[PDB]
Formats: structure tokens, C-alpha cells, sequence
């Protein structure tokens, strides 16, 4: 039985397919679902994150049940593999939002239902999805493969792009200060997938290098919940998306920022609104993508 | 062009008109006419009544809602309004939210694809004037279309909002509120305009005796209003005067219906033995929203442009 | 009309009906409650109970609402007899779980709608239908009697093991600190139960002597929930009183371990042997669904 906890565990094959069937579905809803449940675990809200699941298994003609922060104290009061013994015997699925990696493992470990990480600090999986869904939307897809530009922390974002560029065979250039390391075992994943895909991966520390020739601009947040900061913003002080750094990627090239976004900050006011359609499309996308993971996970039982 | 329910002040005397009679409609015929939609509520401040005449609401009608609190979503406290707007607004079919201040509600419905509904803000409170209008049909104390009404209480949300739908409707109101108190300029204005057109007799003064002359249908309301709870003690001595009692009720016309929006406090803007002697009446009021939210979406589905 | 605040106001053919009627629809699933409502008032939260009702309503066809802790305060703001005729008028069933039980009787009196005790300080029967669905499930009611033990405070869980025992004709031991009193009222009621229904009822303060002869251990935390202002005490009065293996070596033969949880594995509960019996904890806990189930169906023909 497989779960979903980052797209490592996935195939080019796999994750593309993914994509086509969001597109069927965003195309032609089908309630393929009936009377499926999902839990939704958060250890910390995310509302953008909510909608996108609780619509999506809603739609798919199931239900959503969302367990809080205050309503679920995880690893506070009993213990997880308890909760998860509970909890993952009686719903279809379980989407949980947590803090700390370890805590999707434990409960997976224990959970008879599939366990979807809808946020980690190591892997923010459902995003890329999306925002791969985004990129094809937008026909910046020329010949299966995409050019594409990360620039921001070594966080949870970044490890996944550089990920899926890897399964998928993108060309991907990363760029984060000067001071900033990418976990070696993931990057060593990296590195064995993009030989099989021939990927072209490089990471650096110059937001204009990682731009050249780019078709996709993403970026994140740089003060990242619970890790609140005034020294890191300091640290950021050549990086962020304005008119200029666009300027620098290729021609119509796209910007994508999974939000919320902090004008002034890694990006300017100007340059985020004019990629209004495209940043909130990306937002709403996920709906489509959640979909069709969660009618796969039904069907990998 | 789409149409938001933000305020009564947007719909003409047919409009509202056929929303209590749609609700109607529906508490005797319940009906599925909103299959598979979706409802988004916002809450800045939580009311769990108002709550259950969405979700219900929504859900009678086919639908599904997605209850995101306080805790849940900060509004303006993170994110700007704005951005919230463009996401939510684009995954649902209709977005409610209770706020701390109107501009929030304009400022959304401003860029939502999705039509915004106000359950409550500092300013106007239309879904319970609905409510209320709904009750006062089903009680038949709508002779001739008109209403004789009176308020009594606050100058707030719930007084714009009977002055206003008063106002548009032709409702013959006496609004009572202490001397020191005055209602919006701008909000007055609209009822004066409106009154021209329809033939409302809207008076203003502070003597609740008055107001409660010739009256089938008294209404009150909490003093202490809902934020302003910071300035409690000075304003309960301000409407000294202001209860509705066992006398007050004498003043109207017999077998006038006391309408209370809930919750109330006993000894202050309502006594027991009265606010008991009406629970029937108080306590459809109450539940009757339910009817008229159903409409109103039904009606805001019908207007996407 | 009848509402279901404890299992005393119920017959042994009632409640053992209940138990059958779970059974058949964890057997034969059905939607028999179409698009009924549970309004669903927490006071404070608890996730395993939630999961219950919420999954209990909707797979009956029907809908739920969850009002929550922080969206509705009761005896707070408003009286509870106002909030009481607006919910209780709106909904089919009100669960409400809830710090004190006069709250459950005094939003009963004034609600339309059948409330259900999800938890209460004085009972849980809910989670003694669920234990009762389980012993049924593990074959361990020969003769349609079972030998119980039940291990811990004078807390609802034991009241209502008691009473259940009591109106079922079960033989129950029961063991706790020397210092700690069943309430009188309660007591008595068992009493003159156990006596139309044969039940063999005993009640002491050795640990040992309550497992002699016993197919089920039922246990439960020491700390029960608000009484946190006492802990370090309570803690040391309990010294005897944990069940682990040496304990259960003086049970009968394979019986069964049941806990209502959370569990504090090295207190009440020695790690060993809650692991032990995972299966039949778990199965314990995941039971509740049927049993409300049974409940609801059950409350929406007696109007």
C-alpha cells in the first residue's frame, strides 16, 4: 500500500499522469469517490490548503473531516501511533499538515488509510503538483520537459522542485545565498534520477544565473511559519522577483509563488500583480491535482 | 452585472419582497435547487445562530459549506483582503462572512468571482431583517402590505438596517434610542430618498412611549453591541428609560409581537416575564432565518450577470 | 419523547437491542436516517468521539454539524434554555459532550430534539455500548452474561459499568484506592437493579481479587479530565493499581483488556500489555461507530 509523503516515491510515469488526469478531471468532473472520507489533520492552519483538499474529495462525491490544531494536539497528548490506529481505520484517506516529517512517517507507519502530506518541512509535494498542472496550462511545456528557475530558501519548496525536475527532466537552476546548503541525500537522489531523465540541474547563490533562459520563475516566502527573522531578510537583500529579474528570463516567461506573498519583500508589488492570472490559477490548481491523487491513492490499496 | 447581498440598500421593494416569499415557499416545499454547490463562510467573530442558517441552509439545498473560523482564517491580520478574495472567491459559489467592519465585506465582493453575503458588520445586518420581515408575514401583522413597526434600542447595524428595509418597503417605523444617540447622516439621507418614493412613515425620537404608540410590531435589540463591549457600563446607564416591559408593551396595540434577534439579557433591553411571554414568536424569529437564507441564495445563483 | 443521557434510563432488552442492531448495520450497512442532522456541541474536545457521531450520522445519511468549544460557549453567554430552542429546534439529534450533566438535563428539557450524553462527569454510556458491542464481538458473553473487571477511579466510566452491569444481570468486581466512595445514589440504584436481574456486583479496594474469575479487564486513566488541578496526589493513592501482565495472569484465560483512551502507558497501563491487546483496544475504540449508530436510528423512532 502506497501513501503520498513527497514525489520521490513516484515515477516520471507516475506524476505525469497525475497531471492528465487533474486535466480530465478540471475538464470533466466525475464523482469517482462516492461516499469516500478523508481526515484532514493540521497542525498548524493553512486555509489555501483546506479548501483545496476538502473541495477536492467534496467534489469527487465524498467527505471531508477537518480535525484542528486546537481540536488534535499531536505528540502533546497521546501518542501518535495511537491516533493513528484510531483515526486511520476508519477514514478512507488522511491529509495531515504538519511541522515535523518524522510525525507524517510515524503515523503512516501506523495508518491502515493513506497518509497524504499536505505540508512538511521536507516536502511540500502537492504544491509542485500543482504548480506542474500550472506550467502545462500555460504551454510552457515545449518538448515534455521545462525550463525552469527556483529561487528562495533551501526549504521544503525547493526540495521538492528539485525533485520532480529530477524524475521528470526539467532543467532546473536553483539559486539562495551564499551561506544556505541543500540537504546532500536529497541532492544525491537528484543527482542519480537526472541521469536516468537527463535533467540539467544547477544550484547557486546568483538570481540572475539561475534566471537566463528561463520559462518558469518560482519563488516562496523567505520568513517561513514558525521560523520567525529580521537577520534572514537582510541575507535576501539581492533576491528578490522584480521587473529587472524578469527581465532576465526569457520572453512571456511566468511567475509562480505559492503564496501568501509578501509584497516589497521576494517580490514587488508591481511584478506580482501583473502576473495576477497566473499566480492565482496556480492557487486554485491544486484543487485538480488533489483530485486525482486522491483517486489514485483509491485505486494503490 | 453580478450582484452581491451585502446590504438591503441594493434591492428594490420587489426584490426583497419576493425573497420572504420564496423562503416561504420553501419552509412549506423544501426543495434541492442548489445541487453540489458551495458555500465558503468567513467568520471574523464567531455566532454559532447565524452559522446554522448557512450551513443548513446550504445543505438543505443540496449544497456542501466549508466553515472557516477566526482561528482558522486571519483576515488583514496576514494576507491582504484582496489576495483572499481571488483564491476563495474562485473555488466556491458563494462566500459569507461576519465582520468586524463593512469595508472587508467591499473590499472582498470587490474581487470575488463568487457572490459575497453579509452575515453581519458594524454597519447593516440584512439576513435578520429578512428573518424578521419573514416572521412578521407569518404572524399577519403585514395588513396591506405596510407594516407598523417600532424599534427600540442602539443606534446600530440592526437599527440602519430596519430603517433602511423600512424605508424601501413603505413600513410605517418609530425608532426610539436615547438623546445623546444619533443614526449615520449618509444612512438617513438613503431612508429620507427612499421614504419619497414608497410612502414610509419614518419617525425618529427618545421617548420609547411614543415610538410604541399605534405599533404592531416592537422590536429590540442587545445595547451593549457586539466589540463595543470596551464602553458597556456607561452605555447601560444611558438607556435607563429603554426596557421593553410588561407596561412598554401595554402602549402598543393588542397582540403586538416582540421580535428580539438573540441573544438577550434579561433585565436590561427586555424583561423575563416579557421576552418569555413572546418566546413563541422570539424563538421562530430565530429559526426562520433558515428559510431566508435559502432563498437568498437561490436568488444570488439566479444573478451571475 | 426520550433522550439518551444514561444507560439507567434503559432496559437490559433495550440496551442489549441496541448492541444487535449495531451489529447487523456494521454487518449490512444502511442508510436509514436520509438527510437527518446531528448538531454536535463539544465543551470540551475530544477528536475519537467526534469521529464517532460525525462518521456515525453521515454514513446513516444524514449530515453533522460540529460546534465547537470556542464557536459555542454554554452557560457563558446566552442561557442554555435560548440556545437550546434554537438548535434543538433546527436539528433531528443534539450530542453534546459536556463539562457538567446538569447541562445535558436542563438543554434536554427545553430541546425538541433528542440530545445524546457523548460524556458527561457522572457518565459515559456511549463508550459502555461500545465495550459491551466488543465483548459481544470477542465471544466473551457466554450465557448472555460476562464476567467483568473494571480497574480504576470512581469516575463516570465506572458509574456507568456499574449501572450497565447491574440493569444486564453481568457479574462485575470493581477496585479501587480505599479512600474513594461510589456515589451513594448511584450505588443504590445498582443495588436494586442487580437484584430483578441476578447481577453479582462487588466492590473493594484489591486489584487482585477484582480479576479472580474475570473475561474482561476494563480500565481506565486515574487523571480524569478538568481534576488536573489534583494530579501528584491521585498519582500516589493508585500505587497498586496498574494492570500489567502479573495482573492479568490472575484474569482468566485469554481474557480481554479494554481501555476507552487515551492511555498513559507505566500508570494505568503497563506498555507491554497495552500493546498486548492492540487489536481489541483499537476494535474497542473504532466500535463507537456502530453502536451510535444503533442509537441514532434508535432515538429517531422513539418521538
Amino acid at each position: 500500500m502506497k501513501h503520498f509523503l513527497t514525489l520521490r516515491d513516484f515515477s516520471k510515469e507516475e506524476i505525469l499522469s497525475l497531471v492528465n488526469h487533474a486535466s480530465e478531471l478540471k475538464k470533466e468532473p466525475k464523482k469517482l469517490l462516492q461516499d469516500k472520507t478523508l481526515a484532514m489533520i493540521f497542525e498548524k492552519n493553512s486555509t489555501r490548503t483546506r479548501m483545496a483538499f476538502e473541495l477536492a474529495i467534496t467534489e469527487l462525491g465524498g467527505k471531508a473531516l477537518f480535525l484542528s490544531s486546537n481540536d488534535l494536539q499531536l505528540s502533546r497528548g497521546e501518542p501518535v501511533k495511537d491516533t493513528a490506529r484510531v483515526i486511520g481505520a476508519m477514514v478512507d484517506f488522511v491529509m495531515m499538515r504538519v511541522n515535523k516529517h518524522e510525525t507524517l512517517l510515524e503515523f503512516a507507519r501506523y495508518s491502515k488509510a493513506p497518509v497524504i502530506n499536505a505540508l512538511s518541512e521536507l516536502y511540500h509535494p502537492t504544491q509542485v503538483l500543482g504548480d506542474l498542472f500550472t506550467i502545462k496550462e500555460w504551454n510552457k511545456m515545449q518538448n515534455g520537459i521545462a525550463k525552469v528557475a527556483f529561487i528562495g530558501d533551501s526549504n521544503n519548496m525547493c526540495n521538492s522542485w528539485l525533485i520532480t525536475a529530477a524524475i521528470l527532466g526539467f532543467e532546473i537552476s536553483i539559486a539562495m545565498p551564499k551561506n544556505y546548503k541543500i540537504s546532500p541525500e536529497i541532492w544525491e537522489f537528484a543527482m542519480k534520477q537526472a541521469l536516468i531523465s537527463g535533467a540539467k540541474i544547477s544550484l547557486g547563490y546568483d538570481k540572475f544565473e539561475a534566471l537566463k533562459d528561463k520559462d518558469v520563475v518560482i519563488t516562496d516566502t523567505w520568513v517561513s511559519m514558525g521560523e520567525e527573522k529580521e537577520r534572514k531578510i537582510k541575507e535576501f537583500e539581492g533576491f528578490m522577483i522584480d521587473e529587472k529579474a524578469m527581465s532576465v528570463a526569457n520572453k512571456d516567461a511566468i511567475l509562480l509563488h505559492c503564496l501568501p506573498a509578501y509584497r516589497g519583500y521576494e517580490v514587488s508589488e508591481e511584478i506580482f500583480e501583473k502576473h495576477a492570472d497566473v499566480i492565482f490559477e496556480e492557487a486554485r490548481n491544486r484543487l485538480y491535482v488533489v483530485k486525482a491523487l486522491l483517486c489514485f491513492l483509491d485505486n494503490q490499496r
